[PDB]
């Protein structure tokens, strides 16, 4: 299969959309409206039809395009939601799509081909012809699908015979016109249909007499009379052209609106009359206005002649190469489509006077085609050829509607229309034939074009706002699968279309607009539901699953660095032997410093062997979780099972989240009582696991003497929080206690940050860069610059040097000393602080010196109440 | 700080609900629209009042109660979001509220009270209406900005003014059943004169013995003799009488006054049921009959008479001075509402049946001399109403003044909106500074509208917005069981609470649409602004933080509940085996495992990784790029785990029970099979694979093991004939019956034709045919005979080693004899051992059993699966 851009896209899109709107509803449109605001109409019905063009080519072009039709690509480029809302409302459009062209065929054999073989009763007429034409193409699309696929070609072929003389007629117009004659009361507008001649009297056998006219206004057969209606012997009667050949005066004349009402009467402006009253018997004997005319009516009337967008990609298995192929011709066809609107609407104004156009049915005329006045070889080429073009178009739209509903109700997607996909032994849907009969017989029973219109319209609109918003969100919130390739596409216009549909969608009707719109919500959200009952199991809690596996997999693609730094802790419980939290003030602490908002998960490893203890896993995950109602921290709870609790801190350590919902920070306990005891377990595991939580790139918080951390119910009044930042981990280090302070147990401590890093330099410049810094965090804090010293710090600035430059025993024993003057120096300037926060020097690299490491941190932290040290982890960067 | 329900509660909400909608255009209303249609205005604008003030108790009971006021109980109980949205729409009302009655009072002012103070003296009447009311918004402006307290101690004497003039009212209606008050109104025909130029209302008067023209002649008749002939025809042909405009009340005129009269602009006032001959007349007697001043509908008197009952959230607004909130609030606020629904009823039905339907319509009161219309009816004198309205809109304007921009600094300082943080910089005793500048300009540019009947419409909008969010926001968490929302109120129910939010939308939109969509577009655009404020708070990240803040909240939402879903679908963990050069050993299982889910549902794939964290997290990252390609390639979409342990078997076991997120857990294991067990001369893969079967069975999960997984189809391949053969034996039917099926939904084995070989005959196909018509599978279903000694090792392990390998090889010879050019044969293994050491016959049995297929899957029951 394949076939060029020509004969699998332009062609259908074309013949898609030359109907019947043009012919019965162009030059009533364009004469009562005006030249102007017809232009503007038809350049706001091409803008939205070219955004959802523009939309709909985005689709077609990202990845493979499916080979099925029209809404394989829509669904499987969108989800399934998407494309079951946009299946429904094609096919609700399609369905009246059909029933209005048959009322157009209808309308055309009853009022200008043969009237005889026929207020109410033309209504009813037009009922039961378009019953028994409703009955008979219905069968025949039962029977001979084959013979309409074999005959499409001759549709087209008379729309452009048809449209190559109305041109011809036009141009022969501008240099000799027909002969069309239009009679006329004053600046009233005559029924040509009775009347003979146009002339008060006529010259019989030597002698004037009245003619038919005066006998049907006036009700007396003799001259010589005196009780008829003022306005007849008042005014004149002439007999103008009808066809006045082309020139710029008509087209000045026809230029400004003309929205007449309901019962009034077409009138010629610029012709002398003198007012006078009338009779109830001359009615019947003007032309009338039919229905209320305004600028919405015209918009919902010619809606309608622009849609079929979604036409042109519809052999799309049948292509050559369709990303290439499918938007350019779907683009040439609406920009011939409007072309040859505006063309036709100037010409139609400015070559026929303006009060012709107003005849709805042709009354000023002998009851011919208003437009097939103006066409060269006969006005009876235009009526066969529109005739034949709403017969063909019905056909074509009865036998694609019963298609796509088959193709819906196959896929599954809503359960109750299962039944609908029992297709014939060829394939040829039953009884969704059955269903859109039915609905097309609901629609004829209306049985007027103008109401029949803006259903169409609502349905197409809302098919294309679908269409739009949805391209727009899928490019917005960067969708995994969603990468087109087409050139001139950015989500502005799609935002455009959406906006530009969405307008016309209510200037039709605010309220059916409305239920157009709960419609759509009450599918989709239907559909959604179903889907979710099918993958996972539950209704609620499917529907929470399939959200949180949607939001994980959008989150993966992506840089996976967050331009500021916040602490998303896991707290490491460990579990006592008869399964009871042994420092319940971990979750507290916890609790105040994320404040219930981020994310916190709790691990914790229970030493001996999975095969036998899976019990007790279950039991501590409950106890934990109780545990973690209470103290009002919002986490969930992850329990290993390990064979030594090295390993199972290790793997906790750096297996826990899904995908980017991971943690940053491992806020650990204090080992007490290492050295009181004989085991010294307690130390190296210790170290061990800073060790791993340090090579991992992750922050550090190790909250020292946890047993006096207030809880929740404390209040502090009077107290200042202390900040000890030394070298390095500025920014973690001045971003905790502000965290911290937003609760209300740290309310109103002051802060104060204590620096010391003098390495010979001077502290009025640091002192202009902290507090420049704490402007943009609004901290305020004093700060004071203790004076430090080199070899003080010798400590601090071997590991800061080296650190630097990636950017033991005899350091040890001078770091000891180091340690206890700084000790020495921060209890007497800070013993009676309310909370301590330093920063803490890395582990060392040789594994034996690790008793000298435990020595340094313990006599670091010796005689401070409450003391909490950070180690950063490097990748912060505020 | 204790004070009951009474005086705190009740009073001040009735001193917000009655306003002055209820004096200058209450009459107007009932006569304009008829007592029918107006019943139904009040109880259309009191049913949307009554169902969000049942939803507002609902809020207000849940947990504690904040002692801050009437915004940070919203807050508090619906998170920053939507009460953040609720505080901007309450703020503007109350803004535009303030408006409302200035220009109430300017109306009063320059109408009733002294209209020589008409300085302008058509537009002059709206000029004059502009200037006053700007003089009078700045000084209430200054005035509030100095003296709070004073307002504070006498806002006791607006509510008296309120009530002393409704009980003047009603004691004007009861004098008036029996012996009426004298307000003779003058009549032409069937219109109505304004009686403020003439003297007397009758053609001709006598004077000096003699008849003489009036004054009423002289204006309708520019001749002052009365032998002329030169008026309008409607003069002299139409009579002038005299009739009572208030007649004691009665049901005579209770029945004349009962259909809708909707005017048009410009029309003029009739008097349906007078003898009234038709004529001509000039265009200079306009001036002289009343008018209907705007054109009149019935939604623009819901629009207009909307704001009267508006001021339901002002009633909780001392909460931090209460007894005990939980049962005084709501009891309260309903009980103010339904005392002003009575008096609004009793109101129009005695309007209705007390005064003539000629003098309801005079907007201005024209027909009666220039008086308030419904002071006509009042005991002592029509000059208690007018003063009484006088200051109850000036005190309620003093209090609108002084409430919004304290909300507005409560907003300011909860510091949810980042560009406005500079309104909470308030005085130095906490009075707003740059807050109440801002809403004098709103109030400015609301008066410069400078129509009561213009500017209702909008104070009606925002408030209807309010009220429609706080519906929908209370119904939805109810429904979604939001974990913290737990409401306590006994009368509730979130249908109630939807058919509100459904009310109040539609009056939202009967009044005008357009403003409706403007309304919604702001309240949408907050919404989503204070939602991506937070979560550049939490996370770090505008979108990547919404999106993670979106995860969270869905995770912690699915934690509580039922933990027991009613159906079972496979989620599967695939256990991949990375080689020594850090490449897919068998990149086929990933194929299996998206052929199995076809790319929906979760699918996490991990992999342990030998050696020690300490030194080798690079080699993990590695790994992990490696499989999130490798998975790209084969389009399943999952998420990556990689472990590094020490032994791969002490890995594995964390692996299996440590992969997800609170809920979102797997619960199948998919593993491939050892080969070379036996050829390989050292033993080390065999005791990791029954390793892992034996702690994947003691977790209750489900087990697939693809045996020769280098076999199995690719995506680009497709079969046109075969046949799936199932071959279950004993147990685990459900799922041995949602395998094939959820198989053959994909492409790949689209048409494979599915044979059920299954070890009272009659009685089990009976069962598999109606289990099979619920899945619709309709496979044919062939029945082998069923030996009890030859399955014996089935049924002795889930409820003699020579033995095991006679039965195997029989059951082996059984398959390959009747099932050995099957596509793909699915069949459930016997359990291992629980002795650790049986392994190797354990694995010899499991070998000789699949001996001859070519592709076999091996399916083993967790047994907590229900379909
Ligand atoms: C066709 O002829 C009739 C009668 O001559 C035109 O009637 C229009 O409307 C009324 C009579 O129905 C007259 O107009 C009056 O004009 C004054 C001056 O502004 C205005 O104050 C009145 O309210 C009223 O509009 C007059 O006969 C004529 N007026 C206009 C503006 O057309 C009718 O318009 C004619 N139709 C055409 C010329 O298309
Ligand atoms: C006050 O008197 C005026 C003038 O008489 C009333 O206006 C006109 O009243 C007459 C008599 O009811 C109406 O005539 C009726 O017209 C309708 C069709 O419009 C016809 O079906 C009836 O049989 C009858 O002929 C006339 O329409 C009406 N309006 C005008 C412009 O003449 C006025 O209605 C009286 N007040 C009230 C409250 O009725
Ligand atoms: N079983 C465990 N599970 C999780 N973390 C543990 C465990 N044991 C120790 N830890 C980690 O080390 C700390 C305590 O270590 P250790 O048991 O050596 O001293 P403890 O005072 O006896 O308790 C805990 O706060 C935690 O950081
Ligand atoms: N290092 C590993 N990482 C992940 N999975 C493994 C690992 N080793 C074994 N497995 C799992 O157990 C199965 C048996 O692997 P084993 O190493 O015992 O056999 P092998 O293929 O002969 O080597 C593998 O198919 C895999 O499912
Ligand atoms: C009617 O036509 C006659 C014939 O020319 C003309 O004289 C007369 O003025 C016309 N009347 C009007 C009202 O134009
Ligand atoms: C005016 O009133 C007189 C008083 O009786 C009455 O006779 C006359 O008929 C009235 N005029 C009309 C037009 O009814």
């Amino acid at each position: 299969p394949s076939m060029g851009t020509l004969m699998g896209v332009y062609l259908p899109c074309l013949q898609n959309i030359f109907g019947v709107i043009l012919f019965l509803r162009l030059t009533w449109m364009v004469g009562t409206a005006g030249v102007l605001q017809a232009l503007l109409i038809v350049l706001i019905c091409c803008c939205c039809t070219l955004l959802t063009a523009i939309s709909m080519s985005a689709i077609a072009t990202n990845g493979v395009v499916p080979a099925g039709g029209s809404y394989f690509m829509i669904s499987r480029s969108l989800g399934p939601e998407f494309g079951g809302a946009v299946g429904l409302c094609f096919y609700l459009g399609t369905t009246f799509a059909a029933a209005m062209y048959i009322l157009g065929a209808i309308e055309i054999l009853l009022t200008y081909i043969a009237p005889p073989a026929a207020s109410n009763a033309t209504l009813n007429n037009m009922r039961v012809y378009g019953t028994i034409f409703l009955t008979f193409m219905t069968l025949v699309v039962f029977v001979g699908v084959k013979y309409v696929n074999k005959f499409a070609s001759l549709f087209l072929a008379c729309v452009i015979i048809s449209i190559l003389s109305i041109y011809a007629g036009g141009i022969k117009s501008i240099f000799d016109p027909p002969v069309f004659p239009v009679c006329m009361l004053g600046n009233r507008t005559l029924s040509r249909d009775q009347f003979d001649i146009c002339a008060k009297t006529a010259v019989v056998d030597n002698e004037t007499v009245a003619t038919q006219l005066w006998s049907f206004f006036c009700h007396s057969p003799n001259l010589t009379t005196d009780s008829c209606d003022p306005y007849f012997m008042l005014n004149n009667v002439t007999e103008i052209p009808g066809i006045p050949g082309a020139a710029a005066g008509v087209l000045q004349e026809n230029l400004w609106s003309a929205y007449l009402e309901k019962g009034d009467i077409v009138e010629k402006h610029g012709l002398p009359s003198a007012d006078a009253p009338s009779l109830k018997e001359s009615l019947p004997l003007y032309v009338v206005a039919d229905i209320a005319t305004s600028f919405t009516v015209l918009v919902g009337i010619f809606f309608p002649s622009v849609t079929g967008i979604m036409a042109g990609s519809n052999r799309s298995g049948d292509l050559r190469d369709a990303q290439k192929s499918i938007p350019v011709g779907t683009i040439l066809a609406i920009i011939t489509t409007s072309l040859v609107y505006f063309s036709s609407v100037v010409l139609f104004g400015a070559c026929i006077e303006g009060v012709v156009l107003r005849d709805k049915y042709g009354d000023g005329v002998s009851r011919n085609l208003v437009v097939g006045t103006l066409a060269w070889p006969s006005p009876w080429v235009i009526v066969i050829g529109s005739f034949f073009s709403t017969c063909g178009a019905g056909l074509q739209s009865l036998t694609g509607a019963p298609r796509l509903l088959q193709a819906i109700a196959k896929d599954n997607i809503i359960p109750f229309l299962r039944v609908f996909g029992h297709g014939k032994v060829n394939g040829e849907p039953t009884w969704a034939l059955l269903l859109t009969a039915l609905i097309a017989e609901l629609g004829i029973l209306i049985a007027s074009l103008d109401m029949v219109a803006p259903i169409l319209s609502m349905f197409f609109l809302m098919c294309y706002l679908f269409v739009n918003l949805a391209c727009a969100v899928q490019t917005l919130l960067r969708t995994p699968n969603w990468r087109p390739r087409f050139k001139y596409y950015h989500w502005a216009l799609s935002f455009l279309g959406m906006s530009l549909c969405l307008a016309l969608m209510f200037v039709s009707s605010w309220y059916y607009a409305l239920v157009a719109m709960l419609i759509a919500g009450m599918i989709y959200k239907y559909i959604e539901y179903q889907g979710a009952e099918k993958e996972w199991g539950d209704g609620i809690r499917g529907l929470s699953l399939s959200a949180a596996r949607y939001a994980l997999l959008r989150l993966e693609e992506g840089p996976p660095h967050t331009k500021n730094w916040r602490p998303q802790l896991l707290v490491l419980l460990k579990l006592d032997e008869d399964l009871h939290v042994k420092y319940p003030r971990l979750l507290t602490f916890a609790s105040q410093l994320k404040a219930g908002k981020g994310l916190t998960i709790v691990g914790s490893v229970i030493q001996g062997s999975f095969l036998e203890s899976y019990g007790e896993a279950q039991a501590a995950e409950q106890t934990i979780k109780n545990m973690m109602e209470i103290e009002k921290v919002k986490g969930f709870c992850q329990v290993v099972v390990a064979s030594k609790v090295r390993e199972g801190l290790a793997h906790l350590i750096q297996s826990c989240g899904l995908g980017g919902m991971r943690h940053n920070s491992v806020v650990l306990g204090w080992p007490y009582g290492w050295r009181q005891s004989e085991d010294p377990r307690a130390w190296k595991t210790f170290i061990d696991t800073v060790r791993c939580t340090t090579a991992a790139h992750l922050a550090l918080l190790v909250p020292k003497n946890i047993a006096f951390y207030p809880s929740n119910h404390e209040r502090y009044l009077e107290g200042h929080i202390d900040v000890w930042w030394i070298v390095h981990d500025g920014g973690m280090l001045m971003l905790l206690p502000f965290l911290l302070r937003q609760h209300k147990v740290w309310r109103k401590c002051r802060m104060r940050i204590f620096t010391v890093a003098q390495m010979d330099d001077n502290s009025i410049q640091m002192k202009k860069d902290l507090a420049v810094f704490l402007y943009h965090l609004r901290l305020e804090a004093e700060v004071e610059v203790v004076e430090m010293h080199n070899s003080d710090i010798s400590a601090y600035t071997y590991e800061r040097t080296l650190m630097m430059e990636q950017r033991p025993d005899q350091s040890n024993v001078r770091r000891m000393h180091t340690a206890v003057k700084l000790n020495e120096v921060i209890v007497t300037r800070s013993h009676d602080a309310r909370l301590v926060l330093l920063n803490m020097p890395g582990p060392p690299r040789n594994s034996e010196g690790d008793e000298n490491y435990m020595e340094f941190l313990e006599v670091l932290t010796e005689g401070l109440e409450r003391v909490l040290l950070v180690r950063g982890g490097g990748r912060e960067v505020i």
